């Protein structure tokens, strides 16, 4: 493995230090022994250790300034020498002195003129999980991360370019946000901005990542609240202060739209980082997504919801009435348990009532491709948060097409693909349960919250039985209802599935008869979903009062509503859903869009 190798190497290095008396005296800070080695013997002062390190690199590790100065006085060319090893390719004796915050050694190394642009591309320095710290590749970046402002100043005085990026395209400002001590990195963040070019052109806070992220945008994705709040200070202007009230104005530039992915909100909803979800609760953002949902967001979800309900309830209205004929085959006693009256008329134009189902069948097709026309071109440019609605809706429209392909071929098994589209269409409309109110001046958790989680179940339950009672009816609409007639007509198919949803009915079972291939599959999935919804509901009934974890269930649901709010903003045209905030083009303050927020203090 790779972990053992460096563990072998770190142990291998200490051996060469123990062997090489120069490296040993450099580690032990033996000034008397060093003068014996370099002056009375002429030992290899260019002695490369096991990590390709010089005696000065060792003296820089263990803060031995006396021994380190002996190596520099007797050999001043060791300063420029970097370590040649693969794990440490690039690190010089300056990076070590900056890491250990040895101000006098750094002052002495800059005195002899050490390169402040020495990039350290060693394998141990890469931004990888096995590496504990990630400080970058330049000695200035090492100084900012250790919090030594005195070293930072000394490096800038020697021309340390603050605009320098590492291999991952991160400037020194990006690296500070990734450090744990965000409380202390805020102070170090301002110190580097003071050395900026002072021009509107080429601002260091505007320099993007290799993945196209500025220090602002990265702080939101990384979930660094203190850096995000700090960065917000220079992104807002206070209009006025009227007693307690303070009407501030937020820039709202790198936090909205006008980009394929140039948008912080799209990054928060798609990240695998759980910490980043706390960003959209901040005081320039929690007002934004709330206004996007309160108007234009909440109504269009119900409009598209009612359309999708009428779409699915029509597809079922055409599924309940399908071609019916007796089995017209003497094969009713061969396999006597057989009891099918299979029916595929496959060409009937009997149109007193079939023209009504003919136009309905075309609605089921033109919408399924429309579902594909709004989902298939979206997969090319996938995270559920967010709901698996998108995954379930595309397979539904895939099933309607298969049922269409199962038609025009008269395949005996057109019940199998038509059944999967029934539950996939309905179970997708329980995804429409999220809505109503997400406002929260007071994040309210009481009896209202238990009642809130119970009504989603009633919505989830009523939807599930509609998708499965219609399914169970189709399966047994063909068979003979004299034996196992739990679903002989639609009102009894619902009442049976309703009863079976609560496990009161024994469940349709008959063993002297052979039942269709679909009943065992559908009822097995029915028992799992029906118990999970009852099991999931039992947690919400208790997970609301035992602790403030109701706020944890609440805040994740808001992120689901916010993730849906960003979903309704991509495919919808521009004539609807106007842009958030107010533009800055006459009145003159643009060319950005600003959000007006006023708060009160007590
Ligand atoms: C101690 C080792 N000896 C040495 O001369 N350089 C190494 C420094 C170790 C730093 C490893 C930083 C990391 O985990 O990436
Ligand atoms: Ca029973």
């Amino acid at each position: 493995s790779w972990a053992q190798s460096r563990d072998e190497q770190n142990l291998l290095q200490q051996k060469r230090i123990w062997e090489s008396p120069l490296l040993l005296a450099a580690k032990e800070n033996n000034v008397q022994a060093l003068y014996k080695l370099l002056k009375f013997e002429g030992c290899e002062v260019h002695q490369k250790g096991a990590m390709g390190e010089t005696a000065l690199h060792i003296a820089a590790l263990y803060d031995n300034n006396e021994a380190a100065q002996v190596l520099m006085e007797a050999a001043p060319e060791l300063v420029f020498e970097p370590m040649t090893s693969e794990l440490y390719e690039g690190q010089t004796a300056l990076h070590i002195a900056v890491i250990n915050q040895n101000v006098n050694l750094v002052r002495a190394l800059l005195a002899r003129g050490a390169s402040v642009s020495a990039r350290a591309t060693g394998s141990v320095f890469h931004y990888r999980p096995h590496n504990l710290i990630y400080y970058g590749e330049h000695p200035l970046s090492f100084a900012a991360c250790v919090g030594s402002e005195e070293i930072v100043r000394l490096l800038i005085e020697h021309g340390a370019d603050i605009r320098a990026q590492d291999s991952l395209g991160n400037t020194v400002l990006h690296i500070l946000i990734l450090q744990p001590n965000k409380t202390f990195a805020c102070q170090m963040y301002n110190l580097l901005l003071s050395y900026d070019g002072g021009d509107h052109l080429k601002s260091l806070e505007l320099v993007p990542n290799n993945q196209g992220l500025t220090p602002f945008k990265l702080a939101g994705v990384e979930g660094n609240i203190v850096m995000f709040q700090h960065l917000m200070q220079k992104r807002k202007h206070i209009q006025w202060t009227y007693g307690p009230l303070t009407s501030t104005l937020y820039d709202l530039t790198e936090i909205d739209s006008s980009g394929d992915d140039q948008s912080l909100l799209e990054l928060i909803v798609t990240t695998k980082k759980r910490e980043a979800r706390q960003i959209l609760d901040q005081t320039p953002v929690k007002e934004l997504v709330s206004l996007k949902w309160k108007r234009y967001g909440r109504p269009y979800f119900c409009v598209l919801g009612a359309i999708y309900v009428l779409y699915i309830i029509c597809f079922t209205m055409c599924c309940v009435y399908r071609p019916l004929k007796p089995r017209i085959t003497n094969r009713t006693n061969p396999r006597d348990n057989t009891l099918l009256q299979q029916k595929l008329l496959q060409e009937a134009y009997v149109t007193p009532k079939d023209d009504l189902r003919l136009v309905g069948e075309l609605v089921s097709i033109v919408g399924a491709v429309i579902i594909l026309l709004v989902e298939i071109p979206d997969i090319f440019r996938q995270t559920i948060l967010g709901g698996p609605f998108h995954v379930i809706i595309v397979t539904y429209a895939f099933m309607v097409l298969v049922t269409m392909v199962m038609r025009l071929t008269n395949s005996d098994g057109e019940v199998v693909p038509m059944s999967f589209a029934l539950v996939l269409g309905w179970c997708n409309v329980m995804y429409f349960a999220r809505g109503f109110q997400m406002l929260g001046p007071f994040t309210i958790m009481i009896q209202k919250m238990i009642f809130g989680d119970l009504m989603r179940f009633c919505w989830q339950m009523a939807v599930v039985i509609l998708g499965f009672a219609s399914a169970f009816y189709i399966i047994f609409q063909t068979e003979d209802p004299d034996e196992l007639g739990h679903f002989y007509d639609y009102p009894m198919a619902l009442f049976s599935t309703f009863e079976l949803f609560l496990t009161i009915i024994d469940g349709p079972a008959n063993y002297d008869v052979d039942l269709p291939f679909m009943y065992s599959i559908t009822y097995a999935a029915f028992a799992i979903i029906a118990t999970l919804l009852m099991l999931n509901l039992l947690i919400a009934m208790m997970g609301d009062t035992h602790w403030r974890v109701a706020h944890e269930r609440d805040e994740l649901w808001r992120a689901q509503v916010v993730a849906t709010t960003v979903m309704l903003e991509r495919k919808l045209p521009r004539c609807l859903w106007p842009r958030s905030g107010i533009c800055g083009r006459e009145y003159g303050l643009g060319d950005r869009w600003f959000l007006r927020v006023e708060d009160r203090q007590d």
